[PDB]
């Protein structure tokens, strides 16, 4: 099982890509802060001012304005950005899950959908709706 | 199995309830409009302009607290409860098989997205593309 979620965001692909990798932008829809810009081969410190929690993630692969890859909890993750008429389609993929745990699947799906909804609102309106944690 | 989703919305419970039952407000986050105010015992014709496209029978309504109706073979309840900063909305779509995981995941996505659209609409007065869900 791979949890794949797609969300349309009405802004250019570069702008959506930047929303994730730019330490100053991520706070509007996801982590409260990042240690530095997301680069292929850099280990980033992702803060959650909310739960006063911190986690370190190493960026595995990065294709400018097109792909960000990494892993969490041993689950491969990729955030892709494709062009669409009105702007961009973001596709999040969190791989390797079993059916035995429908509860886990639903919870992760919820996290991805919520984060992408917060993303859409932040980029389309410049306002925020309580960033999520997901991971 | 039931698909339960909860969302915090920072406005009073009465404002969240009116957003669903008032024909003039629902288009900010879900269906484009309703034939009339959602009331217990009425059949409501819902519009979704994007698809230029349904009817639901409102079974129960507890003002500012609960709305229940059935879609297909899945009873649904939308509940509103007070929270310190506003309201906690709980949507429940019932009686799914644990077979079609894709169906459960697709419906979950639907509820989470609708509640997110609701949150922005009520907290910020702006909207993001409404989805049909049903």
């Amino acid at each position: 099982m791979d949890i794949i979620t797609k969300m349309q965001v009405d802004v250019p692909r570069e702008t959506v890509f930047e929303a994730f990798v730019d330490p100053e932008k991520i706070g509007g829809f996801w982590f409260s802060s990042s240690s530095e810009r997301w680069e292929q081969g850099k280990t980033i410190t992702l803060r959650y001012e909310e739960y006063d929690a911190e986690l370190n993630i190493n960026i595995e692969r990065v294709e400018d304005n097109q792909l960000i890859a990494f892993t969490w909890g041993a689950h491969p993750i990729t955030i892709q950005f494709e062009e669409s008429e009105a702007g961009t389609v973001v596709t999040t993929t969190e791989k390797d899950f079993d059916t035995q745990d429908v509860k886990q699947l639903l919870g992760q799906k919820e996290g991805w959908v919520y984060m992408l909804s917060c993303l859409k609102v932040y980029l389309e309106h410049g306002v925020t709706i309580r960033a999520a944690i997901l991971l």
